[PDB]
C-alpha cells in the first residue's frame, strides 16, 4: 500500500510548483517529508501535507549556502531520524543570450542549480556512504542538451547531469542510486509567470499534446526512491510527454 | 494498492528468464497476463501464475510470422478483453564476429528481435490509436550502444530503440506511451552458463557490485505500465546496476 | 598536398546525391574511388570523375546480395588494389505509418540499409583485420532517434549505429577505425522530390537555416578517412547544420 | 594548400599539454595563433611556433576575469585581425571524492572550467554574430558523463557540453559552428607522472589499445575550425580510440 512507509525525505525546493508535486506523491506512500525551501512559504505547503495526514516539516534553506545545508540535513534527522532520500528540486533561471547574459546572472544561477546541488549531494553522500543506502533524485532539464537564451541554465543543468553520473560511480557499491529527472514543460507557477504565445509553442513540440502536472515529476521520484528501482542507477529519466527540445 | 487491476499485459518470450520476471511482477499488480512464446514451458508458466493468484494464459506464438501475432491479439481479447500493455521481451542471440556472422545467424536474430517486435508492434498500434490510451514497453539491450560478437544483435536492440522513439512522435497524441527497457548483466538460467569465474569479473564491473534479478526489469515495467508514468514517452531505462556496457 | 592520396576507396550507392559527393571530394583528396550503386548511372559519375582528373570505376551491385557483394571487393582490388577505405551510403526509404506500414515495405528497407550496411562492413573486415589498417564510414539519419512515419527507416539506420560500435569494438586494435555520419536534411534528388511545404517545415528545423549539400557530408567522411582521424572510432558524427529531429 | 591560411585563432591553456599540440595543428594548417594562457611558458610556446615559420603570439591571461578575456579578444584583434577560430581549452582538476571534495576545489574548477569558458565563448560571440562567420571549438572531457574523484570536473565538463548545444541554436544562422571535443586518455608532460602499472590499466580501457598525443586532438580540431565542417554544428565529438570512460 505504501511502498515508501519508515523512509525519510528532504526535498529542496518542495515550498511550489514540481517540488511540492513531489512531496504530495512521497507523503502519499506514506513518507516523513522534510520540505527544504528559501521561502517562507514553504511552512505554508508543509502544514498542508500535516493536514492530509503526513508528517511533514519546513525548514528554512538557501542551497548555495553550505553552512545552511549542514543546518538542513541537522535538524532534518534530528526530527525525523536518518534521510533515506534526497530530491535536489531547488533552481532558478536568469535567461539571455550568450552575447548579453551578465556576470551576475552567470554567477547566482550556477551557484544555486550547480553548487547548491552539490553541497546538498555532498552532505546525503556522507551519511548514506556509511549507512549502506539511500536515494539521490537531482531535478535537471530538457534544457541540459542546450535552449536559446539558457547559457547559463543549460551549463548547470547539464552539470547536475556528470555529478549524477559520477555519483553513481562512487556510491553504487554502497547500496544507494543516484539518478536525474529531466522534466520537460511543466505546469507551475514559473510556466504561467511566461506570455500566452510563449505558452502555446512550448505545447506545440509535446507530442502528449499538454503540459505535464507537479505530480507527474512526483510518480517518476516516488519509484527512483522505492527498493523496486534499485538497479537503475545514473540514468536521466526524461518526463516531458515525448518532448524532445 | 493494485495499480495495474483491471488491465490485459501481452508478454512475448515470457516462457522463462526476464520475460517471466516481468510477467510475475504484472500479475502481482494483479493485471491479467498473456505469454507468447514459442516455448511450451509457457504453458508450465502461466500455470505458475493461475496458482499465485493472478490470470494467466499461454498462447504458442511465433512473434516471426504476422498471421500468428493478429491470432495472438485476436485470442488473447476474447479472453481477457482489451489489451492495455504490450511487452515485447522475444529476444534471441546468434553470436558470431562481424567477418565470421553467417548469413543465415544474421537473418534469425533480425527476423525475431526486430520484425518480431515490430509486428507486435503493429497490432497493438491499430487497436491503442483507436481506444485512446495503451503501453507499449520494449526490452532492448545494454548492447544497443555495440557489444564485442554481437553485429546482429547489437543491430535489432539498437533498431528496436529506433523504433520506440518513432512509435512516440506517433502515438502520443493518442494517449498511449511507447517506451524501452535496457538490461544489465541479469542472473538468470540462460545467463548461469557462462564459466563462473568470467561472470565473476563480469559483476566486478558493475557499480552496483551485483547482478539483477528478472523482477528488476519486471519493477520498471510495471511502473512505465501505470498511469503514473503517462508523461514518459520515447525513453531507454538501463536496469543494470549504473553499468555502460 | 593530398591526404587520400594512393588510397582505394568504395562508395556504395555513389552514383547520384550524398554518395556521389562524398565521391567528388575523396576523389579531390587524391583517393581512387569505385563508384559501387545498383544503377546504371553509377557509369555516368565514375566517367565524371575521370574527366576530372582522377581514377574513378563503377561496379553495378546490389547490397542486398551477399554474392554481389563479394563481386564488388573483389573486381574493386584487382582494378585499383587494397580496399582501405568503405563508405556505406547506399540506403533507401519506404515511409509509412506504424499502423499501416506493410510487411513488403519492411522487408526490402530493412534488407537494403541494415543487412546491406552488414554484408559491405563484413567484407571490409575480412580484408581490414588482416591488413592492419582501414576505414569504414557508415551513413545513418538523424532519424536513428526517431521520426514520424519512418519506423522502418530508423530502425534500420539505429541498426547502422549499433553496428558502428559493434565494429569499433571488435576491429580499434587492428588500426581500424568505424565511424558513422548522421546528415540531417541535405538538397538531393530525393529531397527536392517532396512536397514544397514539407521542404519549408525540414528546412525551418535546421538552425543553420538551410538544407545541406552533398560536399559538406564528403568533407566529413574525407576527414575520418585520413591518417588524422585515427584516434575517432565508434563515433555518430551529426552533418545536419545543428538540426535536433 | 592549408584550409587556415589568413585565419587567426585563438587557444586557451595553450602553453602545454594537448592546448600546444592544438596550436602546432592550427599553425600548420596556416592559422595566426594566440596561446592564451596564464603559465609564462606560453611565451616559448609561441615562439617555438613562430620557429618553424608560422605567425604566433603570447597573452598572459586569467579567464576566470571578465577584463582579462576583454583584454585578450582587444589585444589579439589589434595584432592579428578578427579572430575567426576560438578554441576553448583551458582547465584544471581538483580531484576528490564526493563527501571530501573541499568547496574550494568545487569554486577553482567551475570559476577556470565552467565559468572560464563562458567569459570566452561570449567575446566571441560578441564578435562573430556581426561578422556572419566564426569558429567556436570546446575542450570538454570523456568525464562529461561521469568519471570517479571528479564531481567538481564532471560538473564543469558537462555544462560546457550544454553551453555548447545552446549558443549552436543562437549562432547558427549567423553563420558560426560550436562544436565541444572530448579527448580520452592522451599522453602529454601532464600525464606521464603516474606510474606505468597505472598506465596500463587506463590503456586497457582504450579499444585501440594505445594513449592518444595532442595532435591527435589537433587534427580534429583544424577540421571542425575549417570551411568544410561548416554544415557541423551542437555536435560533442569523442578522441579517446573509442574508448568509454
Ligand atoms: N517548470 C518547468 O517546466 C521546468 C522546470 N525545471 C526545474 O524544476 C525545478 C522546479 O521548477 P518549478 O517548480 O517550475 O520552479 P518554481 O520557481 O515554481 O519553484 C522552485 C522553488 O525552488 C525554491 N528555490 C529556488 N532557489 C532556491 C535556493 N537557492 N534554495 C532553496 N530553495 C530555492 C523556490 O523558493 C521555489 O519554491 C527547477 O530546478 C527547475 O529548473 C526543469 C525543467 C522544466
Ligand atoms: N538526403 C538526405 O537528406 C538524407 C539522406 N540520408 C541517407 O543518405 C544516403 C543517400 O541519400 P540520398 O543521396 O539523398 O539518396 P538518393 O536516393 O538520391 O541516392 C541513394 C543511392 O543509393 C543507391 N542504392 C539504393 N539502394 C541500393 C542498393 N540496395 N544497392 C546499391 N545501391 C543502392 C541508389 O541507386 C542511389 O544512387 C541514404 O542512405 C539516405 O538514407 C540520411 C539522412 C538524410
Ligand atoms: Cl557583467
Ligand atoms: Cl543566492
Ligand atoms: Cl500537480
Ligand atoms: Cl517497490
Ligand atoms: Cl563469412
Ligand atoms: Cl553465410
Ligand atoms: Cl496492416
Ligand atoms: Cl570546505
Ligand atoms: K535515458
Ligand atoms: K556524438
Amino acid at each position: 500500500a505504501m511502498k515508501l512507509a519508515s523512509k525519510t525525505a528532504i526535498v529542496t525546493g518542495a515550498a511550489r510548483g514540481i517540488g511540492f508535486g513531489i512531496a504530495q506523491v512521497l507523503a502519499r506512500e506514506g513518507a516523513r517529508v522534510i520540505i527544504a525551501d528559501r521561502d517562507a512559504h514553504g511552512e505554508a505547503a508543509a502544514a498542508s501535507l500535516r493536514e492530509s495526514g503526513a508528517q511533514a516539516l519546513f525548514i528554512s534553506c538557501n542551497i548555495a549556502e553550505k553552512t545552511q545545508v549542514e543546518a538542513l540535513f541537522s535538524q532534518a534527522e534530528e526530527a525525523f531520524g536518518p534521510v533515506d532520500i534526497l530530491v535536489n528540486n531547488a533552481g532558478i533561471n536568469r535567461d539571455a543570450m550568450l552575447h548579453k547574459l551578465t556576470e551576475a546572472d552567470w554567477d547566482t544561477v550556477i551557484d544555486v542549480n550547480l553548487k547548491g546541488t552539490f553541497l546538498c549531494m555532498q552532505q546525503a553522500a556522507i551519511r548514506m556512504r556509511e549507512r549502506g543506502a539511500g536515494r539521490i533524485i537531482n531535478i535537471a532539464s530538457a534544457s541540459w542538451l542546450g535552449n536559446v537564451g539558457q547559457t547559463n541554465y543549460s551549463a548547470s543543468k547539464a552539470g547536475v547531469v556528470g555529478m549524477t553520473k559520477t555519483a553513481c560511480r562512487e556510491l553504487a557499491k554502497k547500496g544507494v542510486t543516484v539518478n536525474a529527472i529531466c522534466p520537460g514543460f511543466i505546469d507551475t507557477d514559473m510556466t504561467r509567470g511566461v506570455p500566452e504565445n510563449v505558452w502555446q509553442i512550448m505545447v506545440s513540440k509535446i507530442p502528449a499534446g499538454y503540459a505535464g502536472e507537479a505530480k507527474d515529476v512526483g510518480e517518476c521520484v516516488a519509484f527512483l526512491a522505492s527498493d523496486g528501482a534499485r538497479y537503475i542507477n545514473g540514468e536521466v529519466i526524461n518526463v516531458g510527454g515525448g518532448m524532445v527540445l
